[PDB]
C-alpha cells in the first residue's frame, strides 16, 4: 500500500535494476518477474498495472543480455502512465 | 503520456506558483491553486487533484507572509491515493 506514487515509481525502478542485477546474462527474459517481485515490494494501486508500466514497457524493449545498465539508465525517466488502471 | 512524478512536481510547483499572486492572503487562496495545478498539471482523479497530501500540508501550514516555508515544507509529502 503505497503512500506516494512518486516514491512508488522510484522504488520500483530501483528494485527491477537489482533484481535484474541478479540475473546477469539473461536480463531480457526476467524482466517481467522482476516488474512483479518491484511490484510487490514497493506496492502499487493497481496491482494489474504494477509500479511503473511504462518503465516495464520500456525494459522489456531495450533490454537486452549483459546490457542492463544502459537499458535501465534510459528507461528509468520514461513516463509510467496511468497508476490506476 | 502521463507520469506521477511530473505531476507531482508541476503540481507543488504550480500551486507555489499561484499562491505567489496572492501575497498577505495565501491561505485564503491554498485550494483555489491547488485547482489551478489540477488544471494545468492534470491529474488521475479530479476530485483526488495532483497531489491531494500537499493540498492538505498547505491548508494546515499556509499562513500569510510565510508561503517558501510552507512550500518547502509540505513539497515533499506524500500525495496519497491519486486514483481515489
Amino acid at each position: 500500500g503505497p503512500a506516494d506514487c512518486c516514491r512508488m515509481k522510484e522504488c520500483c525502478t530501483d528494485r527491477v535494476n537489482e533484481c535484474l542485477q541478479r540475473y546477469s546474462g539473461r536480463e531480457d527474459k526476467f524482466v517481467s518477474f522482476c516488474y512483479q517481485e518491484a511490484t510487490v515490494t514497493c506496492g502499487s494501486f493497481n496491482e494489474i498495472v504494477g509500479c511503473c508500466y511504462g518503465y516495464q514497457m520500456c525494459m522489456i524493449r531495450v533490454v537486452k543480455p549483459n546490457s542492463l545498465s544502459g537499458a535501465h539508465e534510459a528507461c528509468k525517466t520514461v513516463s509510467c502512465g496511468n497508476p490506476c488502471a
